[PDB]
């Protein structure tokens, strides 16, 4: 195995003196020796108000230097650290902390009263009152690295049917999900490397992939408080960007930018821009394409395990392949790990389990083995083989709609009518009914002071590239869309409000 | 883990109609679903003959396709092989096996009766009976996957006072001993891979770094039973070669090609060069840059623990740094691991003892304990850092030579006099004498039909870098040096033949 301490330590002692972490904003920077000092003296100050190997501590935090030394300190304790949004509602939090079990949390938010009042057994402890601004608040003396196991939790993510699922990555998971940013992406080892840290901790990618890939390269990890499309593209030339890996949003903020900066603005050393791009509508792409520099390299992944799936120079979004370390089937959907599917038929993606993979989720056993089955991850994705020898990402299992024994996939249709004149967004569900099972209904959202009508975006999709069967039955324009606290649909609930 | 018998499965399930193996000069190509269906056939033929899992077995070939196949098709089953230099005496080869204990031997090499008459309990295979121009001789069922254990034995090589030791290669070493070609040399995951197999597979480089890597990556692996530099130059071009990592002959016989050569010969595809160039003359290295393409790459490395160290670029042989999974010390020549020395003083080249490392020498505990000391393996190189924070390997500890309290490499004079005009070779030993303890002396071989004198040879020297204590105080022309099968001079022995 190599821990995520390890990679840490060893970079460390190849590369003490070279810059591991940069607040730009605030005009400050650590180097790797600086940065383990640090993650040392609050890892200690953590064990001396008692607090062992094994147990469960909680992050709720925004992105900053902090935030990064309080987590690296709790693993080099070996605490396994249960990273959170931020923006999850104050009841949410509370309640994820007290089903977890959790021996502490640290949180940067209040939002602690929430908690205080859960009835948790939850010490809440502040960020600011360990480290703050760099150096951090120390005492107690400097505590010894306990034994890790392969198999031994490590850290927790969450996923998301109702509350979000906590996702044990073991320690041995480590080494690929930082490693896949190198086989796949081309990263490779060096004090050339300069990683902007735009995706936020709480995610797999933003944690393994971009702050444990940046330091354990021997590179620097930038740090980055609040996106702003302009501040980051002049941080890329400032500050020597050499990757970045965004999200579609960020991507098309970013892009819009780049095209509205003429060359103003040397994006020069941005060699890689990567994205889980499954979702990303082909307008964005190639915007992307067009107006940002550096190899572009689309990855389809999921907490559970990691990185799946990739396409170097990307046509589409949606098309992908496998790379190292993942072996993967297309099987008929509820149904045995061994039942592959024809060819062109579609079917839910699977993957191998194994070292990137999670252990299960935290006290769900039956969601585990829903998730875990001879040995394999399910995604819950629907996938089809293209003639190419690809992987097309149809849509999620959950939202397919079911019309007439056809398989539609809302996203498809979103994609369509997102491009429809005066649609400011749109979801399509299956509305419980005939024809039969499942009538397509669109759901859209005007521009600001627009109108639509169902009569024009019919036509609109009569016009459109959709077969027959795919073209919505039904619209609904509605002023706003139900989303969760995390600007996501409620599926399930529209549903319930338009039926 | 992931194994080897693991990386080339994944592929094969990645990539099974894409080129694996192919033998351009026999006019043959596998795809990886092919290259595996020989592995499984043979795997279950040398397990239908009786041959079970954890057994050593011999391999003593040149390189092939065949050879290829039978190794792989060994570790599948679970047969561990100890793979030989065929270039050893029948002797020596004889004896290695004896002492090994190992249950048989896959020969293609005769040499095949100093085994049969060694007195060793080793069956003796012939490799054409097994396997032969790709398609091989099969018979019985199918075999099942044995399971492997991360420090299990899975692979034995051999290295070198007396008889080559047998480093034993644990399951867990494999993955980072190929990964290190990704995160020093740059190369990613993809069938555009083309990897030319000039390095012999008995050597760690050879078969992890190159074989195992070409095919890991869902690449292909170019055989080569021969050697000739024009000929390689012309399969770069015609097989459209990514990499190669090549001997510091092998390049310098290619550099002059490629110069020789105008562009003929469009070497374009080749974007990496790699070599372990610690002793490679400061000549060569340049003529390698002047005239051959691609990315060059220098690094350090050993047997017993794979990658050490490596230069992007590099402007000398002598003067690498760590790259990822390695970590390093250089401490005072016999002493504790603990004992890091001075800035600027020279000492042992330590590395930690991780994942990559072997975990023993085959039943010679001394000698392994002599290597593996808590934790660290000891190189027995001497190096110093660089006010540039680099390593500067100096030669290795058994060849220094201590003059009146003074340390000198060898390696460096005779990087000098084998510039001195009608040299054809030099090698440079401490005679057991006085000044004290031991007088630089100077053993050199003239040009065909040439002259040498100890005069011109002195004055030389005077006109040279060399620092005053280091000039040889004594020359002996010689028209050969004693070496040993392996074209490697035995320097303890020329030592008895002119004292
Ligand atoms: O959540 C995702 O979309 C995701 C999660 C992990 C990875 Cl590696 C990727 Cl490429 C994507
Ligand atoms: O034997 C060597 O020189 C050697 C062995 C292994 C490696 Cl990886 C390298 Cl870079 C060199």
């Amino acid at each position: 195995m190599q821990t995520v301490n390890e990679m840490l330590r060893r970079a460390a002692t190849r590369a003490p003196d070279h810059c591991a972490l940069a607040v730009p904003a605030r005009g400050l920077r650590l180097t790797h020796a600086e940065l383990r000092a640090r993650v040392e003296a609050v890892a200690a100050r953590l064990h001396a108000d008692g607090l062992r190997p094994q147990q469960r501590v909680a992050v709720v935090a925004p992105n900053s230097a902090d935030v990064v030394i309080a987590i690296l300190a709790l693993h080099r304790l070996g605490a396994v650290p249960a990273l959170l949004n931020p923006r999850l509602k104050s009841a949410e939090l509370a309640e994820l902390i007290k089903r977890g079990e959790m021996t502490a949390a640290v949180i940067a938010v209040q939002v602690a009263d929430a908690i205080f009042q859960s009835g948790s057994g939850a010490r809440i402890i502040f960020l600011g009152d360990l480290v703050r601004d760099g150096e951090p608040y120390s005492y107690g003396p400097p505590i010894e690295d306990p034994q890790r196991e392969p198999a031994q939790p490590a850290f927790i993510f969450y996923t998301s049917t109702g509350l979000p699922k906590a996702a044990i990555i073991p320690q041995r998971a480590a080494e690929s999900r930082v490693l896949f940013m190198s086989t796949q992406v081309g990263l490779r080892h060096g004090r050339h490397n300069v990683v902007l840290g735009l995706m936020p901790l709480y995610h797999v990618v933003g944690f393994f992939a971009v702050l444990v890939a940046a330091l354990a390269l021997d590179g620097t990890y930038v740090v980055v408080e609040e996106f702003r499309p302009v501040d980051a593209l002049q941080l890329v030339q400032q500050e020597q960007v050499t990757s970045l890996f965004a999200t579609p949003t960020h991507l098309d903020a970013l892009a819009a930018a780049a095209a509205h900066a003429g060359s103003s603005l040397k994006l020069d050393s941005l060699r890689h821009v990567t994205f889980a791009g499954a979702t990303m509508p082909d307008a964005v792409l190639e915007t992307v394409h067009q107006h940002l520099p550096g190899e572009k390299v689309n990855g389809y992944g999921t907490t559970e395990a990691m990185n799946s799936l990739y396409m170097r120079q990307p046509k589409t979004g949606t098309e992908m392949a496998p790379g190292f370390f993942s072996e993967v089937r297309i099987v008929r959907i509820g149904g045995g790990v061994d039942e592959i599917v024809a060819n062109g038929e579609e079917g839910e993606l699977i993957v191998a389990a194994s070292d990137s993979a999670f252990v299960g989720y935290l006290n769900q056993p039956q969601a585990t083995a829903e998730k875990l089955q001879d040995g394999w991850y399910r995604t819950s994705d629907v996938a089809v083989w293209t003639p190419e020898g690809t992987v097309r990402i149809l849509g999620r299992v959950d939202d397919m709609i079911i019309s007439g024994g056809e398989n539609i996939h809302p996203s498809e249709i979103e994609r369509v009518l997102g491009t429809a004149p005066g649609v400011t967004e749109v979801v399509v569900i299956g509305l419980a009914d005939q024809r039969w099972g499942q009538s397509v209904t669109a759901c859209v959202v005007p521009r600001l002071g627009e109108t639509l009508s169902a009569d024009a975006l019919d036509t609109f999709c009569r016009s459109s590239e959709l077969a027959d069967f795919k073209r919505p039955k039904r619209y609904f324009i509605l002023d706003q869309l139900p989303k969760n606290a995390l600007n996501k649909v409620l599926r399930r609930q529209l549903v319930q409000q338009v039926s």
